[PDB]
């Protein structure tokens, strides 16, 4: 059902001086390039990589920038969209790939949009869980709408430099504890957060186990995340005025190539209905719905995940 | 084009527990895994790297276990054909690949052979160059007819350990630069290297740059060389016996996978006519020469073999 780290390929490419991406390798056939979001691992991707290596696929699951054995630089502006995804092409260009499928989660779904619209060559079709892909409105800028959504405020307690982290990095098994469970299970606190104290406030000392979840699994993350700890992972969220800059070059370009956009029912931040009128911009969008799956939606539905991209990769 | 080793995607598979093989890895398509022979690196195949890549193939050209930066281990039955082999079906399964095409040279078409012999259910297709396949004798051991042939007396020098690795490991760029030369610039001395005084006695102190190689492509060399020196590498014609012992086991069996033996006019230990009646073993056996071509024939004629390779390739 799943990997085990230490029986893996790990593959590193530099993408510039600073900079190397660390990968995890399985299965022959067309490349499918796995991007995880935040704070996760190519082991977010553990129950689909040996699943769509037996469907007769090259997996290829990424460490972000900012995660795992990739690197971490420090600056905010490494991590804005336009950066990460000029650093995915000479990804690919190194390998000698001229084209792969790409599939993502949370911020890593953004990724893969962003990619299928400014590198359509270079991506074979594209595959999102949980996050929908919304055209830039040049006339509302980010801070804006972020304020409308009452959810979205935990977006705003990660913007300043240091507190996210210090809150984060205290106690990893808590922070991973508390961050991985059920829709269900979640006593996170999402909504006054800056004010409540920080995210885990209501949340034990030492939380249970969710049933997602082994501690095994746990202390992977808890591991990987020494290393270069949360700054990195929360830059992600640090550009969205140079993203927005930068989407609104699309220009109401589309996307022609195949795509999939999986909602989860019971992500509460990525809501299914906020994917509502993609097909106004991918007519030929195809879609998968998951019921009773929460946002860790490749650890909540692993089985439901796999069939369904599958299913779409076999066909598209 | 040749290779730029910080522009290559590099992999790293842990085949037993303190065993790990790196790769370099450029190319989508069919796997074909080229093995190099000694003393080399997975540099030797840096002009066919990108050729076959270009082709249509996905290339690993791998660190064979003691070089560049797969493990080393000093010990010499961990470098027996029959570990060697065992240690790469491992290498395939944990990249998730039911087989590759193997190309080899030197003893590392050697280690071909014996894949397609004993492993033929994970091998596509083999193509050798240099190295004939052999059918063992139940009776007698190559011992004697190693001693028969003067010009396989440096296969003796080697048997002692520390003996041949003080002299080659003395100075590295004299080493390299002493080997890597085309056939008429050789000054080797081969036949009586026990007693003469070892494989450099005419070599200059300084020797001239074969026009086959420059000398950062020496210093790369030299540089790969640092890590482990030759203990490893020589460790290869340390096995005679128990190769041939598991040799025998074949019980006389045929390799009827598909084939290619590429011989070289100007090599003069792996010499062409060596690999006559190798048809009576190999049904599909296809057949390749090149001219003026000596031992190092990657590197002496890149172009033909590039040719030759990519031909069988598309063909078988
Ligand atoms: C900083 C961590 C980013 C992870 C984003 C969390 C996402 C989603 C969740 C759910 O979809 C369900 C629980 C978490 C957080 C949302 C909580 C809403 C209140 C819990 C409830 O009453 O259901
Ligand atoms: C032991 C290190 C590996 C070296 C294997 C050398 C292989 C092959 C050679 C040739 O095919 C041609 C030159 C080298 C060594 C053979 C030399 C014979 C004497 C040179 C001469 O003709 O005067």
């Amino acid at each position: 059902t799943s990997c085990n780290p230490s029986d893996m390929s790990h593959g590193y490419v530099t993408v510039k001086p600073r900079v190397r991406l660390h990968f995890v390798e399985l299965g022959s056939g067309p490349a499918v390039c796995l991007c995880h979001g935040f704070p996760e691992s190519w082991y977010s991707w553990r129950y689909q990589i040996p699943a769509l290596a037996q469907a007769g696929y090259r997996v290829l699951a990424m460490d972000m920038k900012g995660y795992g054995e990739s690197s971490a630089p420090p600056e905010i502006e490494e991590y804005c969209m336009e950066v990460l995804c000029k650093e995915m092409v000479t990804f690919l260009d190194k390998l000698g790939l001229s084209q792969a499928v790409f599939i993502g989660h949370d911020w890593g779904g953004m990724l893969v949009w962003y990619m299928a619209l400014f590198y359509p060559e270079r991506v074979r079709a594209v595959a999102s869980l949980n996050t929908p892909f919304i055209p830039a409105n040049p006339n509302m800028s980010p801070l804006e709408s972020i304020k409308a959504n009452p959810v979205f405020d935990y977006q705003l307690y990660f913007q300043e430099p240091g507190v996210a982290e210090a809150e984060l990095e205290q106690n990893l098994s808590r922070t991973f504890k508390s961050l991985f469970r059920a829709s269900d299970e979640s006593v996170l606190s999402m909504h006054k957060v800056c004010e409540a104290g920080g995210l885990f406030v209501n949340s034990p000392e030492e939380p249970s186990l969710s049933r997602m979840v082994t501690e095994e699994e746990i202390q992977f993350y808890v591991q990987q995340f020494k290393k270069s700890g949360f700054r990195g992972p929360l830059n992600w969220y640090r550009n969205m005025e140079r993203n927005w800059k930068w989407a609104c070059k699309s220009l109401g370009r589309k996307i022609l190539i195949p795509a999939l956009m999986v909602t989860a029912e019971k992500d509460f931040v990525l809501v299914p209905q906020m994917s509502q009128h993609m097909e106004d911009w991918i007519p030929h969008l195809k879609r998968g719905h998951i019921e009773d799956c929460g946002h860790w939606t490749q650890m909540d539905k692993p089985t439901e995940v796999n069939q369904i991209l599958i299913k779409w990769l076999d066909s598209d």
